[PDB]
């Protein structure tokens, strides 16, 4: 597909920081540190978190926005699927698939307009 790359690319860099700022306590900013959780990787097949989308981003990995969106969905659902109810991480996760979803829905149509 023909839209241009390099607008979508500053939505996509606009929209990852929106979604950063929703994330106050920044539990997602980095990797789930292997050194504090050593089984983390255990059930959780695909690991992700913000400075890793930044990364994929930059290494122009996301080419449509539904690959931006599913990265942003492992970041919750990995979340939601480690950590016990009753967590800080699971609670704080709870509220970022809210509020994220909000980010995303408004920077969808906007990705939408360029194609
Ligand atoms: C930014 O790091 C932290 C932030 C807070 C707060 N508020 C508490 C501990 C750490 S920690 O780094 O000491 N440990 C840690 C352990 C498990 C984790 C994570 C972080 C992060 C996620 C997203 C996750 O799902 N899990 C299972």
């Amino acid at each position: 597909m023909e839209m241009q790359l390099t607008p979508f690319l500053i939505l996509l860099r606009k929209t990852l920081e929106q979604l950063q700022e929703k994330d106050t306590g920044n539990i997602f900013s980095e990797p789930v540190p292997l050194s504090e959780v050593p089984d983390y990787l255990d059930h959780i097949k695909k690991p992700m978190d913000f400075f890793t989308m930044k990364q994929n981003l930059e290494a122009y990995r996301y080419l449509n926005f539904d690959d931006f969106e599913e990265d942003f969905n492992l970041i919750v659902s990995n979340c939601l699927k480690y950590n016990a109810k009753d967590t800080i991480f699971y609670r704080a996760a709870v509220r970022l698939r809210e509020q994220g979803g909000a980010v995303l829905r408004q920077a969808r149509r906007q990705a939408e307009k360029m194609g």
